[PDB]
Order: structure tokens, then C-alpha cells, then sequence
């Protein structure tokens, strides 16, 4: 069901290199279902969704990718429609993370 089972250790508080924020989620259904719709659409698109968290009761969720190729296809993935709602993306804080300033 939902047993992350993570070890007691801080690791950049991140699970993947490519991460961002998304919005436009069908508020008439569940945000968890909207995630699977994006994980299934990316599974048939040949993407690689590594993480997908929900945002607010059900207005927007975040998602992490597994490469620059999953992030570049994620950009062209604006043609989505989770539960009939083209999920939108966004650049949250922490844009960098591969090197540092």
C-alpha cells in the first residue's frame, strides 16, 4: 500500500536528479489516481517517472524523473490530460542540485 521503508538518513531530501512541480489535477477524483495516470502515460510514452507526490487537497502534484531524457520528454509531455486534465508543470525551488553555486 504505502510502506516507503526508507532508512534513517538524510540524502538531499530528494529521490531523483530531475524533479519539478505539476498542477491541473482533477479535483473530482483522487490525486493518487492522477499520479498513476501520469505514471501510466509515461510508462507507454517510454518516460521514467521516479516520483509523484500530491499537492494540496487535489489541485497540483509534483513528479521526479530518472534522466535528462525523462525531463525533456516531460517538457513535451504538456500534451497530457490526467483524468481529462492536461497536468501542468512548474519549476519549484532547488532548480539546481547537480553541482551547486
Amino acid at each position: 500500500g504505502s510502506h516507503m521503508l526508507e532508512d534513517p538518513v538524510e540524502g538531499s531530501e530528494s529521490t531523483t536528479p530531475f524533479n519539478l512541480f505539476i498542477g491541473n489535477l482533477n479535483p473530482n477524483k483522487s490525486v493518487a489516481e492522477l499520479k498513476v495516470a501520469i505514471s501510466e502515460l509515461f510508462a507507454k510514452n517510454d518516460l521514467a517517472v521516479v516520483d509523484v507526490r500530491t499537492g494540496t487537497n487535489r489541485k497540483f502534484g509534483y513528479v521526479d524523473f530518472e534522466s535528462a531524457e525523462d525531463l525533456e520528454k516531460a517538457l513535451e509531455l504538456t500534451g497530457l490530460k490526467v483524468f481529462g486534465n492536461e497536468i501542468k508543470l512548474e519549476k519549484p525551488k532547488g532548480r539546481d542540485g547537480t553541482r551547486g553555486c
